[PDB]
Order: structure tokens, then sequence, then C-alpha cells
């Protein structure tokens, strides 16, 4: 058969976590048509993949790329870290089915202003995706406290019945229109007031099938396992799927926790359905807030209205500098940007090396410095962690990223190097694939990813530039 695209000798490393093998792959249209030992056909184009690793394309689970996918089609800091589907609508704020009949709610405002979010269904976003015609494919959950803010008239109170039972009716049809689950965000005092009953009800529109209960947990720093028993208590009300979104130990008084956490995983795995995501680093970064001032570990200033030259210092330096407490060194600066080392590095690998533990990038495309996992989580996890650090096998980092992450989220025919299947592939060099971005320097695309492939269309390579318009919208596999 003439084919339109021949990988000759790759390794497959096919997402299902098995073993790698060589093999020749071919690509027809938008499907991957033909594995084999060797494939003698023509093709309109051919690469020689000696040496080099072919793999499904990423799947970013963790996304806040509900509407700048749209205003940015070509999509770089993902698509270059040879991401092909990104998951929006993640911690309770979704641009799809979100109606403002006023002031944006913290934290809708990650995702765009007021008049952005002009999308009331699933279906008038899935539409919007594909006239902006994007590199790579979308797919959306709902934000729990997009829904609340839909129903209700002040969000910092529990929901009555008639408010939850019109959140039911707007998620059963968003589902209805393909969106893969619901998302929550109950640590932000938009959500914090829902009770888990709210929740409860609305996870009920997920049961057979129907969608996956992601959460950013009610909290994430000393009753973690407290969070944790209300979300997979969610999830057996329900009869749902659970994933833990960006999981995490966050303070240094929680350091070290992972331990107790990953166990009360390993616990209730035994009687249902569990998963998380994590993105790869061990500091978080946020806005300077006098709520977070400590002296516990780095603070470090990205930037400052007030006193822009102070960038790149740790607070304590800035604070010694100016011969004031921590706190006044602090109101001076604001408003400021600030990375937090407040993780810790073996909590950040335990829950990496965690079976059911999938990579999400947590990215903020919004933000004036940008964490790096916004551009470096994947080739980060493929690089530094797999290859370098030895935390598990590449066909392991792939799977965690690939076919895990299609099969938890309902993906039909993506994440895998398999007949039949969709023709997202990424070709990467496994010995040089690594994260420029740093959080000096964020927004540099990564090293070692030599070609990008979405729905059979060539979309990125090694000279960086952006060639394919590919993407689609994503519905959920329906039964
Ligand atoms: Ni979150
Ligand atoms: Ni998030």
């Amino acid at each position: 058969m003439k084919v339109d695209w021949l990988f000759k000798n790759v390794t497959v490393i096919d997402g299902s976590g098995g073993p790698q093998y060589r093999a020749d792959v071919a690509v027809k249209g938008d499907r991957i048509m033909a594995i084999a030992p060797a494939l003698d056909v023509a093709a309109e184009q051919v690469i020689d993949g000696q040496g080099r690793v072919l793999a499904p394309g990423f799947i970013d689970v963790h996304t806040h790329d509900d509407i700048n996918v749209i205003r940015m089609p070509e999509y770089l800091p993902k698509l270059s870290q040879g991401v092909t589907t990104v998951i929006v609508g993640n911690c309770g704020i979704s641009a799809a089915t979100a109606t403002m009949r006023g002031e944006v709610p913290d934290p809708m405002n990650l995702l765009g202003e007021q008049q952005h979010f002009i999308y009331p269904t699933v279906e008038a976003y899935a539409h919007a995706v594909e006239a902006a015609r994007p590199s790579l494919n979308v797919g959306t959950l709902i934000g729990h406290t997009a829904l609340r803010n839909n129903h209700m008239d002040d969000l910092f109170r529990p929901a009555n019945e008639t408010e939850i039972a019109g959140m039911r009716v707007q998620l059963r049809d968003a589902l209805r229109q393909g969106a893969l689950g619901l998302s929550t965000g109950l640590a932000y005092a938009s959500a914090f007031q829902s009770t888990t009953e709210e929740v409860m009800a609305l996870a009920e529109e997920l049961a057979a099938g129907k969608g996956v209960y992601t959460t950013h947990l009610r909290s994430e720093f000393e009753p973690i396992l407290e969070a944790l028993d209300e979300a997979f208590r969610i999830g057996r009300h329900g009869n749902v799927p659970v994933v833990v979104s960006h999981h995490k130990c966050a303070g240094a008084k929680n350091w070290g926790r992972t331990k107790e956490t990953l166990a009360f995983f390993d616990e209730m795995r035994q009687q249902q359905d569990i998963a998380c995501d994590c993105y790869p680093y061990s500091a978080s970064s946020s806005t300077l807030d006098m709520k977070q001032v400590t002296d516990e570990f780095d603070i470090v200033i990205t930037w400052s209205e007030a006193q822009p030259e102070q960038a790149g210092k740790t607070l304590q330096q800035i604070a010694d500098e100016w011969q004031v407490s921590l706190h006044d060194a602090a109101a001076r600066l604001m408003p400021a940007g600030a990375i937090y080392h407040n993780m810790d590095e073996q909590d950040v690998r335990r829950v990496m090396r965690y079976p059911v533990t999938m990579i999400g990038s947590d990215g903020l495309p919004n933000d004036p410095m940008p964490h790096p996992r916004l551009w470096g989580a994947f080739p980060r996890v493929l690089g530094h962690y797999s290859r370098d650090e030895q935390l598990f096998p590449l066909t392991t980092a792939v799977h965690k990223m690939t076919g895990l992450s299609a099969a938890r989220f309902q993906l039909a025919d993506r994440g895998l190097v398999k007949i039949g299947y969709f023709a997202d592939l990424v070709l990467f060099d496994p010995q040089t694939v690594r994260d420029v971005a740093s959080f000096s320097d964020p927004k540099r695309p990564a090293d070692g990813i030599e070609a990008v492939m979405v729905n059979g269309v060539m979309s990125y390579g090694s000279d960086k530039k952006i060639t394919g318009r590919a993407g689609r919208f994503l519905r959920r596999r329906m039964d």
C-alpha cells in the first residue's frame, strides 16, 4: 500500500507500559495503519527513525488551556513538549458551560476575563475549538465552580437543593455532548463552602462510565488525609473513578507525608478505582501573598510591580538587603509573584513513581512569569527523571503520559501506538530529550523532541516550527 508516513527502524514505546521493540510504523490518513518488523511500502514521506523512540502523543491531563488554546491555536508551550492532547477544565474551573452573570469568581480568572466566557454549552465550546484550528487536540472536563456560578446567586455557602438539581441537569447535558467528567477545586474560597453531599450529587452524573471525577482536594496541607477520604467517599457514593489532581504534600509540616497518602491510596484502591496526576517539580509558583510568607524555605521573587529589580532574589535576601522583616519585605514587593520551595523532592519522586500516577503540567498560560512546568513537564519526566535519575524505565515514563492517561479519561483510540488508533505520535531522542524551561527562563522549548504528529499531520519538528493545525475537539468514548 501507498502510505502517507513511514517511520523506519524506530524503538516503539507503545504507551501500555509493556516492553519496547523495534519496528516500522506506517500512517495513512489520521490512523496508524501498520506495525511490523519491517514495512516494504511506498510512502509519501519516510523518516529514518534509527536511534529514536516513537511514542504516542503525550496527553496533558491537567491543563488550564481552556481559552488560551483557542486564542493561540499554534499552542507551542505544549506542542514543543510532545503534547498532542490537552485536557482542559480542571480544578473546578472550565470555560465550557460557564456563563458570567457578573464578576468572574476566583480562580476562573486563571483562564480569562468575563468577556472570554462565551461557551454556554460543551457543544458551543467544541465548535469554537475547531473553528480555531488548533495544533493539538482538546478535551474538556466540566468545572464544578463554574457550575456553582451558573446556578447560585452567591458562592460562599452550601448550595440548596434547587441549585444542586439544576447543576445535575447541566452537567448531564455536558457529558452527553462529550465532556470527560467533572473537576472540583474545593480548596478555593468559591467552592470551599460546598458540602460533600453537593459534590456527591454531581459525581452521580458520572456513573456507568459517563466520566471521571477529578479533584483539587479540599486541602493539600495538614488535613490532606481527611480531604483524600472525602474524595474517595464521593467516588464510592456515585460509583465513579477518582483522579486526585496535582497530588502533593505542601508545606514544611507535611514533608514526607506522601508515605501516608500513598498508603491510603493503596488501601482504598482495593475497593474502588483511584488514580492521580502530579507535576514533576518540588517548587510551586504563585502570587506573593502575606499568608504564605515563611522562613522555612526559599521564596524566590519572579516579578514585582513595586520593585521590579528584586526579581530572582529570595525574600530573605531582599529582607536582609533592606534590613526589614520578611513580612515587611513582602509588603514592599507587592504586587509580586513568587516561587515557593514548599514541597520535598522525595515526596514528588514517591508520587511520580506511584503506579497509577499520570503526568500533568498544571501549566498556567496567562501567568506573566510562568512556572516552567508549562513548557517542560513532559520532557522533564522522560529525560531528567527516567533517563538521568532512573526513577522508572522509559516505557513506564511514557506509559504515565499516554496509555494510562487515555484509559483513565476514556479517550477513544488514543494514547497507544497501535494499529487502528489515531496517529498522534512523538519521535524523540531518548539520550537528549530534556526540559530546557527553567524558573529564571521558563518559556523555552524542550530539546530532543524530533517530530510531533497530530491526527496523521506532521505538526512540529527539531527546527522548533509549528507546521500543522490538525487538532480536534475530543469527545468521551461513548460506551
Ligand atoms: Ni488545582
Ligand atoms: Ni489546576
